[PDB]
């Protein structure tokens, strides 16, 4: 019987919470390098955005590798649903950071493939977030996303 402990969901709750704060500090940094801010050169940012990415990758696989999150398709409806979105919702935010720092770098590589993989960049943001957000509410983990 695939299923999540009260230990677990409090994991997801914590991990989600961290990733978002990583989303946050990522944004900050991007905004300070772009504006061209005295301490923020292309070297200062990258040691950060780089490490923040992998740290956001980390929490992600902390979640995506929950046993029941693995076995998602044989647990309840509200679970795989959540993984299915959360997989889509988490990448996007990762890619999108990745993509912007590349761009700060001369790297257009990930921007092409960006618009390829996400036809309608906002219509997706919201929709996964609205869906992730329901999906958490349905899981009954009050973590009011951003």
């Amino acid at each position: 019987r695939p299923k999540l402990s009260t230990k677990d969901l409090a994991l997801i709750k914590a991990d989600l919470a961290e990733f978002e704060a990583r989303e946050l500090s990522s944004e900050k940094i991007l905004k300070d390098t772009i504006k061209e801010e005295s301490w923020s050169d292309l070297d200062f940012a990258n040691d950060n955005i780089n490490q923040m990415i992998g740290t956001m990758k980390r929490y992600q696989q902390e979640i995506l590798s929950i046993d029941a999150i693995k076995r998602s398709s044989e647990a309840s409806a509200d679970t795989e649903a959540f993984k299915k979105i959360f997989k889509e919702w988490s990448e996007f935010k990762i890619e999108r950071i990745q993509v912007t720092i590349d761009l700060l770098n001369g790297k257009k590589d990930s921007e092409a493939v960006f618009k390829k993989t996400y036809p309608n960049q906002i219509i997706f943001d919201d929709v996964r977030t609205n869906k992730l957000q329901t999906a958490l509410n349905n899981l009954k983990v009050g973590y009011e996303l951003l």
